[PDB]
């Protein structure tokens, strides 16, 4: 009875995001008639995740998706400053959609144990966050494998 989409490019780390979530908490794979999209319920959340950028991204069949849809979280590797670009054109396609006009945003920046990563200024700088005036949103740097700054990130969906 509450509905989370989770998105990012490959490799970005939402499933060790969600497999953090899951960890003391009650968890299944909810069946989805596609193979684009993957429902991963946890506790009462319902989390509807996958991978931008591909074939699907020309498509967005997943935009059925949206609809009741209270967050959308957007995962990015803060290593991978090469395809940022990707997300950033992918983040603006989604607020667009009517179906996400009650949505909050969260933003992991993730991999920030790494050296050398963006950082949560220059993520948000880049994606021009700021200019994000008809949603609520919050960046939050990650470490997805430690699970550090995951726990701040779920407390600004639940202050919502
Ligand atoms: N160094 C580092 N590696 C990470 C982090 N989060 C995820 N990974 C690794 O990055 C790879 C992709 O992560 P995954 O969760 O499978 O990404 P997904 O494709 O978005 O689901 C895996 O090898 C993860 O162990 C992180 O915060 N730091």
């Amino acid at each position: 009875e509450h509905k989370v989409i989770i998105v990012g490019l490959d490799n970005a780390g939402k499933t060790t995001i969600l497999y953090q979530f899951s960890m003391n908490e009650v968890v299944h794979t909810s069946p989805t008639i596609g193979s684009n999209v993957e429902e991963i319920v946890i506790n009462n959340t319902r989390f509807l995740m996958w991978d931008i950028g591909g074939q699907e991204s020309l498509r967005s069949s997943w935009n059925t998706y949206y609809t009741n849809t209270e967050f959308v979280i957007v995962v990015v590797d803060s290593t991978d400053r090469e395809r940022i670009s990707v997300t950033r054109e992918e983040l603006y396609k989604m607020l667009a959609h009517e179906d996400l006009r009650k949505a909050g945003l969260l933003i992991f920046a993730n991999k920030q144990d790494v050296k050398e990563c963006m950082t949560v200024a220059e993520i948000s700088q880049f994606l021009k966050l700021t200019s994000i005036k008809d949603h609520q949103w919050h960046i939050q740097a990650c470490c997805a494998l430690t699970g550090e700054g995951l726990c701040q990130g779920l407390e600004w969906m639940m202050s919502r």
